[PDB]
């Protein structure tokens, strides 16, 4: 689990929405894995800003913290999962590491900010959804 709060904003997996993310709806992409949703207080997250492809996730199920070099986002993809089919995938970005379903919403940072969440595992691979293009989450 796990979520990014920039602005009055939330950013989740979209697998792992709650009906009040369904209620408070901003914006929502299944290919990316992703929903937003309003909030009444202003979250404090920076989202990155930049082309990095090296940072820091966090995996739940290891209680660590791993630095990785990531892909740049592209349509990938994916094996099925627990939670969606093999499917392609779009804006996703991989690493060599650990991912288990309950390790979503794990943050991807670089110096910039927040560079993703993950969404994706399996084979060796983790997968975040990069929300560094999504230009709108830094205003209104
Ligand atoms: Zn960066």
């Amino acid at each position: 689990s796990g979520a990014i709060y920039v602005g009055n904003y939330r950013v989740v997996n979209r697998h792992l929405a709650t009906h009040n993310d369904w209620a408070n709806l901003v914006w929502e992409d299944s290919s990316r894995d992703l929903l937003v949703s309003s909030t009444t207080a202003q979250g404090c997250d920076t989202i990155a800003r930049c082309d990095c492809q090296t940072g820091v996730y966090y995996c739940s199920s290891r209680r660590k913290h791993y630095p990785v070099s990531f892909s740049k986002p592209s349509l990938i993809f994916v094996e099925a999962s627990e939670y969606y089919p093999a499917r392609y995938q779009s804006h996703l970005m991989l690493a060599v590491g650990h991912s288990e379903p309950g390790d979503c919403g794990g943050i991807l940072r670089c110096q910039h900010g927040v560079v993703g969440i993950v969404s994706t595992g399996g084979n060796g691979l983790v997968g975040f959804a990069d929300v560094r293009d999504l230009l709108w989450l830094d205003e209104e």
